[PDB]
């Protein structure tokens, strides 16, 4: 009959919202509606109808062959689980990955599941083929509350993976509290020796979890090496952080020594030692001391061991410097107080100076014992001067590069003590003898010695003491280097190496570009762009600097004028007229400081008296030529006489005029009030032309180093010579002997017949090209011969080919270039062998 | 004799700063010291002993071949500048671009100099080759003060440059004040015809100068065309500037209806006029009155002229818009006041609306003139229904188009006259009979009339008026066009269209990254990045949607589920757990919303009630049967009982079995309190279904849509159907006819034996893929055969294929499908004709 029907009469009346027939006959229906009641929690709804069934839960759903009893570890259903439990089940069933729902609970966090569950039981021991434990799987979640509210369920705390690790060993691997204080109450082992030997704490000095090992050391947990032998301490070094060392050290105080043991090691990377160092230096101004001083004598034995001439002269050198370099960086953090930091309040200190520097002191007279006998044994080999001597000025070469570490550091910024002069004084003779054998060699120990100017301040003559000839391929240095100083030779990077350029007015815009911008950007070969156009990278770079090698030089802003030679330029006087010339000045030669570094010409060149007042040096007396040869001319015949013959006197001030003013102006106060003495006829001239230089020279001559040694550092340049200064502005000419053969012009009734001639071209045409070079702009000042060669010298007015004079001008005396002459004044010499010999001497000089 | 030195032994002792000998026998010497020393300004200096020379100034030098005297332009050298005149010069040179000391002084603002020099005198009229004169080099730069200094000395006004520009000509052009008052003070031409005719004030109204315009015409100035006939007044349209219109008007009001014949024009950018009305708009009431009267004078002109049946389709029309969109425009920013702005303070007006409005009301009584009758037309043609119909419509549809535009300005946003819906009341029949014949159209003309849903609040009206049929092509509209709206069929570009995923958390990284991110930035096919890594452009992007296809109905944050058929899915209703979910329904809109915008399908697909649901549906009945079929079969039988019949009553609350609690809920309130009327017995199960949904469907279904509206608004879509719109989400599918007939299952004892599946085989394999597709999802739902082919099928539970079901179910009744069952039940028809004619009955519904 059609009876069956009224169950469903109930259910449309009263229960058609909730539920359905349970005679569908298919497991797979069931889930169909229950995988969701399962997570809607209807405790009982599940069971109403469910009462009559014919399916079972080990059937199981999707590719995971997963029940819902798994699936009820998400929701919470505790009343169905019990429901499905009340049916029976194998919950720790051979799950795809080796799961079960009590992993699953744990992950969806439902407490009264995992209770209920083991309320019933099912093996926990059990793991993940992936190779977790349910215990592992809460400590890496750290799931505190359930995982104490779990341990009381089961037996052992040797729980492993098949890898073996233990709870123990991933709380601290990461980090975590209270995994421990459960397990220490439950007396699990300290040391638990993974299949590696590894240790709990092992994993922690890898971490930096200080707190957990505040509590292990105190519940007494040992300190032991690996298996291989490593340390745990080995790591908490490379961890960086120090604290957790120092937590260890109050358990141990005995390895506060091992750190200098750490330090004499090579395997690290340095800077490390100084994270940790510099923590604690900063934990106490006893240990502040303690450390220096045990530096001191690691750095003091391998420093004898350094003398002790078996040593490799890699091995205890480089031990030396990472111990002294820190050494250094310390005493600038400086003298600590306890538990803190440099001493604060009060600047002074409780004189450790005795104490820390001692074995120092030792070992400088233990230096001052070899080099004070060494001066004897060099100088005493006065007959005749392998090279134990070269060997060992290397070893010794590591200390001389001490001895500005060490005392560069207890002084000012930049500033030296004299006690290193006074080791100077003592010395000298063999420290000439070294650079007299190692020419190769300053820029790697010596590098810094130089680079003081305080110490130039009188080592300006070690500079000079080694002569010219030297400085060739190393003159060569700065251009096959980048500079060889280290951060010269590199170039850095930026996320924006790029400056946009406005294209039509490029002198002012230029200076509305660069001078909006910063060093660092900068200090590099960056790439440039048009305002609104790119510009093909190197293209418009080329283009930027050759019109700027055009703007620069134009009377653009009323700003350089060309010299009385011609095809070159100095600054107009003048250009004070337009208050702006500095911004321009500071601009050029931040221009021109890029033209250098890397390295690609420009189209310009300047007289010599440009090129002396940047290199620093005072501008010579008969540089003076090229600004007037009537003048010039006429002091020349001065510097013959005296007082004593020309009948006249110098009235020390004269009409200065200038400014539309003949500004009556004394020589000097003091300088004003005196006569014209013998020796003074130089002497007050060069005055008058640094006092023809000061009036427009002197502001506008330092607005533009300010803004030239932006790249590149002033002190670099004290190689240089400043007529071998040009070649990097303007690339190596190419020595055109052939057309200069084909247009040498002669004079004193002079033509090549002359045998003095013929003795000429014989000794030139065996020159170098670095000597070469010089003779054309040593007579003629400028250097370019045009594009076509040496016949088109145009001598800037009417074209002067040049012109070689000899005249009877003694031959007890050197020449004289008249220069924008175009010619080289020189001596008959009487014969050949006076003329190939002394012609030399006539013309190096 | 020595004495010779005399000189400069005076020279020496108070001469020789200042000065050197002028004995060098060479002019190019004296230029080479007194080229600085002019620009010295050493006003004495230059002639102390210049007394003694033989060195004439008429001699140049630089390239330019240019004297000192030049030079003493610059420095302002007077002095030294009458020194120069004393030995004599021809200043006015043939120098080298036909300049002059005079011009160069001019740029160097050396007033003393210019006097000095025309103290004497030399031609000022004189040019450059360039072009210019000394008064015009004065008037682009606008000197002022030394050009009013200046004309005393000169002759005439008629100065021009050879291309007959004078400096009047200039000033304007350029914009300044002086340089007119000063020529006006002259008695120069005011309107000095150029070559070209031009005039100054020619100039002025392509410029702006407004204040300089109102001195002009205060002045005198006459108003007249170019020789080639435009005016002046075409070009301060093109500046755009009014107050200079306005500064005009007051001179010649007569103009003011000039701009209503400047409109009626087309050769201009349209926008300009509204700078132009804008601005004068805001210059007063009386004024905003005016120009809207006009302008729908002309508007009420045209339109008459668009009924001027000889006028083309193309001129008449698109005069209109272009007045009546300003018109539009001008009344969004509304009511003026004088000399401002609208009326601020009183929210009213002063009745404008009839005197403003008027000749629209005749355009529309005329309008109505022609509808009126139309609709007698084409409906009196009964027994018969080129076309002037059509032409005819196409005219008018542009004013049909108007009479949206006129009406939708004067209410809030949005809201509609009904005064537009009275039109409608009358002339329903003749806008069906448009459509009727104008499929091709509405995206044009009406394209608004739809957009409005309130208007669609009826005019879904029309929308079901015209059947499916005519959609087919224009659903593809929406494929092979963008969208066919505009804002659609376009897409935008910025600088940053650029998003960066994190890619082991695409699901929760995505929702990290897309909501940090604005709406116009995306709406457009954007590229995408990895967090650090690039993605190759559209690969990363195929990667992101396609790992999301994954990501999204995952069981990743307890989000989804699979629906009963299974290869589908339908939201979880237990989402709620976990607030964030709503933040995932938004962004899943989000996400999908680009998938259709750049069209490319997602590897999903979802069930029949998510779309409806999407589209804006009520869900009907029979959409339930993929829920549960428990329900839904025995639901069936009581739609064919009644309350007579089946001896049971729904009550009306129920156990709402949810959150773990049989929450005794009822229907609705007053829904409580009855019994079941036999009318309502699927009229409250609609209900339950609807609270079926609402207690998880409708918070969640409207967070999803207003994340997916972002990138589609909501009423491009109501073309679709739903069975069609999924073919965007997936592609169309490869009509398997060939391995359908592999595998077609048969029952009711029942092989292709029988004519009647011979019968069925012989319609279907004439079926359009436009509804054989149909039939396929029509019977499975679902619609994707696997890869293989459609012997792929594995019915979700156990591999049923599709089966033909024929029954004696009555011929005189259609078919249903049992969907899940992949079954389609059918009549036996009796016969061949009746199978092959009624067949088709039962399977297009």
């Amino acid at each position: 009959m059609e009876r069956a029907m009224e169950q469903l009469n109930r259910l449309t009346r009263s229960l058609r919202r909730a539920r359905t027939v349970e005679l569908p006959e298919d497991n797979e229906t069931a889930v169909y509606t229950l995988m969701p009641m399962v997570m809607a929690d209807q405790h009982r709804s599940v069971s109403e109808l469910l009462s009559n069934s014919k399916f079972d839960v080990n059937y199981a759903f999707g590719r995971v062959k997963r029940s819902l009893l798994h699936i009820a570890a998400n929701c919470g259903s505790v009343e169905c689980l019990v429901l499905l439990l009340k049916k029976g089940a194998n919950p720790n069933y051979q799950d795809i990955s080796g799961c079960t729902p009590l992993h699953l609970a744990a992950r969806n966090g439902q407490k009264k599941c995992m209770s209920k569950l083991l309320e019933y039981s099912a093996d926990v021991n059990i793991c993940n083929n992936e190779g977790l434990t349910a215990i592992h799987w809460l400590a890496v979640n750290g799931r505190t509350e359930l995982l104490h509210d779990l341990v009381q369920h089961v037996s052992d705390v040797d729980v492993e993976d098949a890898m073996g690790q233990t709870a123990l060993h991933v709380a601290c691997q990461n980090g975590h509290k209270t995994t421990v204080q459960c397990l220490l109450d439950s007396g699990a082992d300290i040391n638990r020796p993974n299949v590696s030997g590894a240790t709990p704490l092992y994993f922690a000095c890898s971490h930096g979890q200080r707190d957990t090992a505040q509590i292990l050391l105190l519940r007494g947990a040992k300190y032991l090496p690996d298996k291989n032998g490593v340390t745990p301490l080995d790591l908490c070094v490379q961890g960086g952080y120090g604290e957790t060392c120092e937590v260890l050290i109050q358990y141990h105080p005995r390895l506060f020594q091992t750190i200098i043991q750490m330090t004499q090691n090579e395997d690290l990377r340095e800077n490390m030692l100084r994270q940790v160092l510099e923590h604690l230096s900063q934990q106490s101004e006893s240990q502040y001391l303690k450390i220096l001083t045990s530096l001191a004598e690691v750095a003091t034995t391998n420093g004898h061991k350094l003398l002790s001439l078996s040593s490799n002269y890699d091995a205890q050198m480089k031990s030396l410097l990472r111990i002294v370099r820190m050494f250094c960086h310390v005493f600038r953090i400086g003298p600590s107080s306890p538990s803190n930091g440099i001493d604060m309040g009060y600047n002074g200190n409780k004189t450790p100076r005795s104490q820390v520097f001692k074995p120092l002191e030792l070992l400088w007279h233990s230096l001052d014992e070899w080099l004070v006998l060494i001066a004897t044994e060099l100088m005493k080999n006065k007959r005749d001067s392998q090279d134990v001597i070269s060997m060992t000025a290397n070893r010794l070469s590591a200390v001389i590069q001490a001895f500005y570490m060490c005392c560069s550091c207890q002084m000012p910024p930049g500033m030296t003590s004299p006690r290193f002069i006074e080791f100077v004084c003592k010395h000298d003779e063999v420290l000439k003898c070294f650079v007299n054998r190692n020419p190769k060699i300053i820029f790697d120990h010596f590098h810094f010695l130089l680079e003081c100017p305080e110490l130039m301040s009188r080592f300006m003559h070690i500079i000079k003491a080694q002569p010219f000839k030297d400085r060739c391929e190393w003159f060569y240095e700065h251009l096959h280097s980048g500079q060889p100083d280290s951060d010269m030779v590199h170039r850095p990077v930026n996320e924006n190496d790029i400056l946009l350029v406005h294209r039509d007015s490029i002198f002012r815009s230029s200076c509305e570009v660069v001078s909006k911008a910063n060093c660092a950007k900068l200090k590099q070969g960056i790439a440039v762009r048009f305002h609104g156009e790119e510009g093909m990278g190197q293209g418009v770079v080329r283009e930027w600097f050759d019109i700027l090698s055009n703007e620069i030089v134009n009377p653009d802003y009323a700003l350089f004028t060309q010299s009385a030679d011609g095809t070159t330029f100095q600054p107009n006087s003048n250009s004070y007229v337009n208050p702006d010339h500095l911004n321009y000045f500071r601009f050029a030669g931040q221009i021109l400081g890029l033209a250098l570094n890397h390295r690609q010409l420009v189209n310009i060149y300047f007289t010599r008296s440009f090129y002396k007042h940047i290199l620093g040096i005072p501008v010579n007396y008969q540089d003076v030529a090229s600004i007037d040869p009537e003048y010039a001319k006429n002091l020349q015949w001065i510097l013959d006489n005296d007082i004593s013959d020309l009948g006249l006197e110098l009235t020390f001030s004269v009409e200065t005029d200038v400014f539309g003013a003949m500004e009556e102006v004394p020589l000097k106060p003091g300088g004003g009030s005196i006569l014209v003495t013998q020796n003074n006829k130089a002497e007050y001239v060069q005055l008058v032309t640094e006092l023809r230089m000061t009036r427009a020279i002197q502001p506008q001559i330092n607005a533009f180093l300010q803004g030239f040694h932006m790249f590149i550092p002033p002190s670099l340049i004290q190689l240089f010579d400043e007529y071998e200064l040009e070649l990097l502005l303007s690339g190596m000419p190419e020595i055109d002997v052939s057309d200069w053969i084909k247009n040498t012009e002669y004079t004193s009734g002079y033509e090549r017949e002359d045998p003095v001639i013929q003795w000429f071209w014989e000794v030139v045409e065996d020159i170098t090209q670095e000597e070469r070079v010089l003779l054309l702009q040593f007579v003629t000042g400028s250097s370019r011969v045009p594009h076509g060669g040496f016949a088109n010298i145009m001598g800037g007015s009417g074209l002067q080919n040049f012109t070689i004079a000899a005249v009877p001008y003694t031959p007890n005396l050197l020449p004289t270039s008249s220069t924008c002459i175009n010619m080289l004044k020189l001596p008959e010499y009487p014969s050949k062998e006076i003329l190939k010999d002394r012609l030399l001497v006539a013309l190096h000089c």
